[PDB]
């Protein structure tokens, strides 16, 4: 509300409240956090990224995006908690302090602004973007099937009306291109994490192909470690492995793209729960979900630094 200290982290918020939160956080920690606008959504909403840094010039960075699929509210809620957590733990937690003293963290809390607004306004279960085309009466593209990684291959739909529609061409969605351009221009990202829900899974590349990544042994052990850390708080059980062997073939995914860009530590988290509530996870589970997920994310960051 008036301070990030009075903000209710245990309830779901609207786009305006989350955007206001960002400005409060920056005003309160000007020497650590800054807000960058990397683009504008289809409906003209600004696309913001928070940069956490203690200095330096183009230091190795960690990318974290949440809410690419709008109905997965637990992700945007976790993103807000993460943002606050970073400012509270720097100088308090020895490990995190070491990370921030040497690396920058870029956090995109609402990757799909238009869809998020729609979930509050008209359809709580909407997941796609809100781009339109003359060729159809249907709206939107599945932003996590629009990346240039096996784009158009099996594991995505070419029908505009499909919930998994991949779009007319790779990076057609400005919400996706804005991230691609930013990351490529930066050129020094070491980790790329995309947060989703639900299923309680920690996945690594690839989803579009059966080919095994050359770094499978390392990413597999890192995932095993992150999962162990996450489970230590409330006993939440996660499974891990490559996308295609754990779920099914899925094309045009973001971590498949990031990994092909040379960003080794590319992982996707599917948060709580396992189906009891699914996308409609109770607000009472926000904080515990964020707390455990943080332990998992920090573990990955530690192996990156």
């Amino acid at each position: 509300a008036r301070s990030t200290n009075t903000f209710n982290y245990a309830t779901y918020h609207t786009l305006d409240e989350i955007y206001d939160f960002m400005d409060l956080l920056v005003a309160e920690h000007p020497q650590l956090v800054s807000k960058l606008q990397i683009g504008r959504s289809y409906e003209g909403r600004p696309i913001y990224v928070l940069k956490f840094s203690t200095g330096g010039s183009n230091r190795p960075a960690i990318w974290i995006d949440l809410g690419i699929h709008s109905r997965e509210w637990i992700t945007q809620a976790t993103g807000v908690w993460f943002a606050k957590k970073f400012t509270e733990d720097y100088g308090q937690d020895p490990s995190f302090t070491a990370i921030l003293d040497s690396m920058d963290i870029f956090l995109e809390i609402v990757t799909n602004p238009d869809g998020f607004a729609f979930t509050h306004s008209q359809n709580r279960l909407w997941r796609k973007t809100r781009s339109v085309t003359s060729s159809s009466l249907c709206v939107g593209v599945d932003a996590n099937r629009n990346w240039d990684a096996g784009f158009g291959k099996a594991g995505a739909s070419s029908s505009p009306c499909s919930e998994t529609y991949h779009g007319k061409y790779a990076n057609s969605e400005v919400e996706v291109k804005s991230i691609v351009d930013f990351v490529k221009d930066h050129g020094n990202f070491k980790a790329f994490l995309s947060i989703h829900s639900y299923s309680q899974l920690l996945l690594y590349p690839y989803g579009y192909t059966t080919q095994s990544i050359p770094d499978k042994t390392e990413l597999n052990q890192v995932a095993k470690s992150a999962v162990a850390a996450l489970k230590s708080l409330y006993g939440t059980s996660y499974k891990y492995g490559s996308i295609i062997t754990t779920i099914y073939q899925a094309s045009g995914g973001s971590i498949d793209w990031s990994y092909n860009q040379g960003i080794k530590y590319s992982f996707t988290f599917e948060l709580r729960d396992t189906g009891r509530y699914g996308f409609l996870l109770p607000a009472s589970q926000i904080i515990p979900t964020a707390q455990e997920t943080w332990l998992g994310v920090l573990t990955i960051m530690e192996h990156t630094v």
